[PDB]
């Protein structure tokens, strides 16, 4: 599914994403963008052999399990198939595990690179929230 960007907004608040660990609904939808280009399918492969799955590109290394990352682990208990759904819930219940981790959203290099410290309030500006 290709969320539109309000859209996406609003099924993160949904599901307890805003403010969560203090990150605000702008913070998420910036980092879904620069991830995944609000896409659920998107896949990427990593350099290192694991894969980045979904609309926050989790990756195999230590979150979910895709069965082809050696020496990874699943933190999130959950194959990596299921961050690809249109539906968010498992991609927002494991970017919770991601974000609570100790280094914030700094987890994912595009947010820090790309949404870290700009307006990010501007990826929510006119949505109904
Ligand atoms: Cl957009
Ligand atoms: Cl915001
Ligand atoms: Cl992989
Ligand atoms: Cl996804
Ligand atoms: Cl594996
Ligand atoms: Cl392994
Ligand atoms: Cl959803
Ligand atoms: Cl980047």
């Amino acid at each position: 599914k290709v969320f539109g960007r309000c859209e996406l907004a609003a099924a993160m608040k949904r599901h307890g994403l805003d403010n969560y660990r203090g990150y605000s609904l702008g913070n998420w939808v910036c980092a879904a963008k620069f991830e995944s280009n609000f896409n659920t399918q998107a896949t990427n492969r990593n350099t290192d052999g694991s894969t980045d799955y979904g609309i926050l590109q989790i990756n195999s290394r230590w979150w979910c399990n895709d069965g082809r990352t050696p020496g990874s682990r699943n933190l999130c208990n959950i194959p990596c198939s299921a961050l690809l759904s249109s539906d968010i819930t498992a991609s927002v219940n494991c970017a919770k595990k991601i974000v609570s981790d100790g280094n914030g959203m700094n987890a994912w290099v595009a947010w820090r690179n790309r949404c870290k410290g700009t307006d990010v309030q501007a990826w929510i500006r006119g949505c109904r929230l």
